[PDB]
């Protein structure tokens, strides 16, 4: 018997993680594992390919923001039974349980594998030699904009790359997602898509949603985002920060965990910035504290011919031993409620700043055309960075381009 995982690249050496996760399982049923990792940029292809195709892994990883989509494509095993076996409803925050189905699907499809949000990390050493108080500076937007502007007036080199930090590292390469503007969005008391009146529209492009995406793209606008960080993408940022070049960047709590791995081995724990790290939630809003919250579950093909051994190891994968096991080694937070007590959580200060941030925590609803609306989203503000990239996004501008995004978003929502 060989059951198959497909999986995102969760840790540093991701199969073999993975692979140590699951052994005690492999012994206890007779069965191999088999794992293939899909890089995050092609996976949902793939899984769709297997979908449509029904040729296809057992068990396949499924970031909560595709569950809906894959879902209504009707390729999914309920899954009600093993999520009672783990506790249910009350087991899990309500930002976690929503992602195990399609909004108004009867049955479960998704089961919790881990979860992440975001938060910003900031470089200790250099917002002491700015006279930045972290307090302030992530506590309202206005403390954040102040902070920003002694970041760049501050005379602060890194010890390594002896030059000057950006205050904000943040892409502007088309992003694949709204994970970066959608704090902003809601903490203006905006949203991506509301739902009203029997029905789902975009709100992009609501007074409120453009004060959010408006603040946060003129931050570069106003010489807070160097050009260079207008032309990369997350992970260009994400290795410009590991390199010294970043005062302050927005990701999730795996970074943490890259922090105490060296670079040889896939993290960057040599570098002044592993040494000098700190954690700040994302700052209120005027309409108040939100960060994106997502992750991580596993799904179970109904075209499979293991469900029975299947079910099994989403019980074992879902269940607290390794949830806590798997978290320590990817850098991210269980999914289970129960299993973040654990000291390895607990005791990690930089973890517990993400902790504390979960209140704030917000979703997306687990909608079937929710990764087109996101694309429309996506497609709209790369042009919105491109204007920054010329100094020349306005309201008016950014206004009309969601204004484009909302007609083709309600268009898809039909
Ligand atoms: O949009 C799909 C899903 O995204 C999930 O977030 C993941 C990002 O899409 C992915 O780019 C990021 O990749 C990390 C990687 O885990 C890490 O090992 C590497 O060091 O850096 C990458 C970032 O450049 O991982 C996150 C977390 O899995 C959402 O969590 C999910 O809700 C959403 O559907
Ligand atoms: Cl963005
Ligand atoms: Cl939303
Ligand atoms: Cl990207």
């Amino acid at each position: 018997k060989t059951l198959e995982v497909w999986i995102m690249p969760n840790s540093p050496q991701p199969a073999e993680d993975f692979k140590a996760l699951v052994a005690p399982f492999e012994k206890a049923h007779g069965v191999e594992v088999k794992v293939t990792v899909l890089d995050w940029g092609v996976a949902w292809t793939k899984i769709t390919t297997a979908a449509t195709s029904g040729v296809g892994p057992d068990l396949t990883q499924l970031g909560t923001t595709w569950v809906g989509a894959i879902s209504a494509m009707g390729v999914l095993e309920p899954v009600d039974d093993v999520l009672e076996a783990l506790g249910g409803e009350k087991a899990y925050l309500p930002a976690v349980w929503r992602t195990t189905r399609l909004e108004g699907a009867r049955q479960a499809t998704a089961v919790p594998w881990f979860s992440e949000l975001r938060a910003f990390y900031y470089r200790t050493d250099a917002l002491k030699a700015a006279g930045v108080n972290p307090a302030e500076m992530f506590a309202s937007w206005q403390g954040f904009e102040a902070g920003l502007a002694r970041l760049k007036a501050s005379s602060f080199r890194d010890p390594e790359t002896k030059a000057p930090l950006a205050p904000l590292c943040t892409p502007g390469r088309t992003p694949r997602t709204l994970h970066n503007a959608a704090p902003w969005i809601w903490g203006a008391g905006g949203e991506i898509v509301r739902q009203a009146g029997g029905r789902w529209q975009s709100a992009l492009n609501s007074p409120e949603s453009l004060e959010g995406l408006y603040f946060f793209l003129s931050l570069a606008q106003k010489g807070y985002v160097p050009a260079e960080s207008l032309e990369k993408n997350t992970a260009q940022i994400e290795a410009d920060f590991q390199a010294g070049k970043c005062a302050v960047f927005a990701s999730g709590p795996w970074m943490i965990q890259r922090a105490q791995v060296p670079e040889a081995k896939g993290g960057f724990a040599e570098r002044t910035a592993a040494k000098n790290l700190g954690v700040a939630p994302y700052p209120a809003g005027p309409k108040g504290r939100y960060t994106f919250f997502g992750g991580s579950n596993l799904a179970l093909f109904n075209f499979s011919k293991n469900k029975p051994l299947a079910k099994e190891l989403l019980k074992y994968l879902g269940g607290p031993e390794a949830q806590v096991r798997y978290a320590q080694m990817t850098g991210m937070l269980p999914a289970l409620r129960s299993a973040w007590s654990d000291p390895s959580f607990q005791q990690n200060p930089l973890l517990r700043t993400f902790i504390q941030a979960a209140q704030f925590g917000r979703t997306y609803p687990s909608l079937a055309g929710w990764g087109g609306v996101e694309n429309l989203a996506v497609q709209h503000l790369g042009m919105a960075w491109d204007l920054v990239a010329q100094g020349r996004l306005t309201r008016e501008a950014l206004k009309d381009l969601m204004d484009k995004a909302s007609a083709a978003i309600n268009q898809a929502l039909r």
